[PDB]
């Protein structure tokens, strides 16, 4: 097993056609999930499961520049459960990340931050038990 928060480096940032993959389980109870593609001090992107907003479950997609946070993208399609295994694919593509989760996509996010090669980290937190996170280029 991995230790959350982790911290999975990106050498050289992202480029079009990486497709990074997180293997996990979620908690019982579980609050949130939070992937953090950073640029720096700057969050690139925000992939946020929020198990519990206002008695929703909801994913809150943004940006972070300058310690500020942008507009939101929510998504109401969520596709995490309590206590199940999940599998979380990243794909980037030259105007948005691409994410699907077990394999079924569920949503896409536009390059705000567009100096993909200094995204160069990604921090995988929240309510669950990481079993793996990595990349590949396909
Ligand atoms: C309904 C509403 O406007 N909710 C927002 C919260 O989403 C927001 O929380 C922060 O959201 C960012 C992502 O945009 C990130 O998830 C932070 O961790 C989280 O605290 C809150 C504070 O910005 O404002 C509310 O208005
Ligand atoms: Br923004
Ligand atoms: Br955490
Ligand atoms: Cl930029």
């Amino acid at each position: 097993p991995l230790i959350v928060p982790y911290n999975l480096p990106l050498p050289g940032g992202v480029v079009p056609r990486m497709l990074i993959t997180i293997l996990g389980t979620v908690k019982p109870n579980a609050n949130r999930i939070a992937l953090d593609f950073q640029r720096g001090n700057d969050v690139a992107f925000h992939f946020n499961p929020r198990f519990n907003e206002n008695n929703r479950r909801v994913i809150v997609c943004n940006t972070k520049l300058d310690n500020n946070w942008g507009r939101e993208e929510r998504q109401s399609v969520f596709p995490f459960e309590s206590g199940k295994p999940f599998k979380i694919q990243v794909l980037v593509e030259p105007d948005h990340f691409k994410v699907a989760v077990n394999d079924a996509h569920l949503l896409q996010y536009n390059h705000r931050v567009k100096k993909l090669n200094e995204i160069s980290k990604l921090g995988i937190s929240g309510d669950i038990d990481l079993t793996s996170a990595s990349y590949t280029m396909i």
